[PDB]
Order: C-alpha cells, then sequence, then structure tokens
RNA sequence: UACCUGGUUGAUCCUGCCAGUAGCAUAUGCUUGUCUCAAAGAUUAAGCCAUGCAUGUCUAAGUACGCACGGCCGGUACAGU
C-alpha cells in the first residue's frame, strides 16, 4: 500500500495563510468580507459536520440540427446544522458530475446566519432576530420569528435549508410561483444572508478597527510557500 | 403548525386556472369482538290518515232518604264508608 497524500497546494494569498495555521477561524474571513475562491479553505475550518443533500435534479435541453441536447442542472444544499448554511447549483452533461461540481460551489458560498430570540434572552438563540424576506424572479419568502418549541411552519424545500443553518423555531410564508425549486430556494437563501446585513439596535456600538489579514501576516506572505 | 404539490413548452421565466390536500354534515358501499355516552320523517308533500291512548278533579270542613254495604237502637243538624 502507499500514502502520503499531499493534495491541495494553494494557489491564492487565502489559501496559504489558512493551509499554513495563520488564520483561526473563517469568522475572521467574514469579518473582512473577503472572497472565498478554493473549497479547501471550507473543509479545514468545517469539514467534520458539513452535511450535503441534493434538493432537485432537472434536465434540461437545446434544440439542435440533429437533435435536442440534454444535460442535467444539480441543486445542492450544504451547512453544519450550527450558524453556517449554503446552497450550489451546476449544469453538467450527466449527473454524478453535475452533483459533485455543485458540492464546490454549495461550499464555496457558505454564509454566517444570525440567530435570536423571540420573548426573552434566556440563551442560545433559537429563531431568526427579525422578519426578513428574499427574492428571487417572483418568489417572495417572509421569516418571521416564532416563540420557542413551534418548529418550523414553511414548505418542505424551504424547511430544509432553514434546517441546516440552525435555526428551530420559524414563522414563514411564501406568495408566489414557488412550484420553480430554483428561485424557491434561491430566495429562501437569500433571505437567511440577509440576516447579518440587518441594523439592530443592539449593533449600534462604533467599530473598532483591527489589522487585516493581509496586513498582520505580510512577512508570511513575503517568502511562505516561496 | 402563519406550509403547499402535478398540468400549457424542444427547454426557461410568469399570469392564470383545473387537479391534488385537511376538516365538517347528509346519503350510500364493504366490514364489525368489548364498554360508556346518545342524534334520529327538518330538507320533498304546513301531503292524507285505519286503530288505542294523550285532562281531569274530594277534605274533618258545598248538597247523601242508592239496603250499595253497615252498626248493637234509633236518625231527634244525623253513624260510618
Ligand atoms: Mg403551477
Ligand atoms: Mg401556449
Ligand atoms: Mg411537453
Ligand atoms: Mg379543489
Ligand atoms: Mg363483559
Ligand atoms: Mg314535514
Ligand atoms: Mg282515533
Amino acid at each position: 500500500g502507499k500514502a502520503e497524500d499531499k493534495e491541495w497546494l494553494p494557489v491564492t494569498k487565502l489559501g496559504r495563510l489558512v493551509k499554513d495555521v495563520k488564520i483561526k477561524s473563517l469568522e475572521e474571513i467574514y469579518l473582512f468580507s473577503l472572497p472565498i475562491k478554493e473549497s479547501e479553505i471550507i473543509d479545514f475550518f468545517l469539514g467534520a459536520a458539513l452535511k450535503d443533500e441534493v434538493l432537485k435534479i432537472m434536465p434540461v435541453q437545446k434544440q439542435t440540427r440533429a437533435a435536442q441536447r440534454t444535460r442535467f442542472k444539480a441543486f445542492v444544499a450544504i451547512g453544519d446544522y450550527n450558524g453556517h448554511v449554503g446552497l450550489g447549483v451546476k449544469c453538467s452533461k450527466e449527473v454524478a458530475t453535475a452533483i459533485r461540481g455543485a458540492i464546490i460551489l454549495a461550499k464555496l458560498s457558505i454564509v454566517p446566519v444570525r440567530r435570536g430570540y423571540w420573548g426573552n434572552k434566556i440563551g442560545k438563540p433559537h429563531t431568526v432576530p427579525c422578519k426578513v424576506t428574499g427574492r428571487c424572479g417572483s418568489v417572495l419568502v417572509h421569516l418571521i420569528p416564532a416563540p420557542r418549541g413551534t418548529g418550523i411552519v414553511s414548505a418542505p424545500v424551504p424547511k430544509k435549508l432553514l434546517l441546516m443553518a440552525g435555526i428551530d423555531d420559524c414563522y414563514t410564508s411564501a406568495w408566489s410561483c414557488t412550484a420553480t425549486l430554483g428561485n424557491f430556494a434561491k430566495a429562501t437563501f437569500d433571505a437567511i444572508s440577509k440576516t447579518y446585513s440587518y441594523l439592530t439596535p443592539d449593533l449600534w456600538k462604533e467599530t473598532v478597527f483591527t489589522k487585516s489579514p493581509y496586513q498582520e501576516f505580510t512577512d508570511h506572505l513575503v517568502k511562505t510557500h516561496t
């Protein structure tokens, strides 16, 4: 037998500071709104808990002189059940590679979701902090806080991203052509993504400004991989 | 539990309806071991009705010559039922 796998020779400055243990968590990446362009940055921090799920396989096709040329579109949702979630979609000629290329995008689009309390703050937030809305081409999704223990009152499809994001209680609503899974899923993901981009009176303390990870580790980047 | 799913296209995004889904109450089909509770000729013809019953009543205190019984001897407000 043989061993010593040496995958993930990085190609970006962030891959270097992630593979080298210099960077601690992807919260430090989100604080600086950097773009994550390598799917191994995710598996470094998360990975032992990220569970993926194939939401739908959808055969699309173009008419052609000879034929109808079909290829399949895979919608995959991913995320550990403790505050991170993502959703990718890839169109490929065969199913087995669409479902594999979609996991890469679902991992690259992982965002942090915010959770809050409904009535009073006893510990371990359980629901969304406020009423949020999200759209994707005539699909509107409304998320509303709920008391503890109510579960997720929603359709099957939003109650597969809402669970993965870490929310225990939620009242949901939709008013649209919700039968198209692509727009339904993208609008739910958008509503979840708008949960950290909502100014709330606890977010009024002035910002303490830290060093960027590229400024703090200039000395490393100068010659850590070459 | 503040929820959706299939169907117009070669394929996509919509309007929009048809169909699906859960309860409720009238009928009907198949099937039915135990136990408590209990709706029931309203819908249509406030159409027609054989027969039986459903409203009677007395205390010491309105009228007692039924011998209808009956008393200790008879009626003298007159025995009593
Ligand atoms: Mg439809
Ligand atoms: Mg047409
Ligand atoms: Mg067709
Ligand atoms: Mg119907
Ligand atoms: Mg018995
Ligand atoms: Mg009648
Ligand atoms: Mg008669």
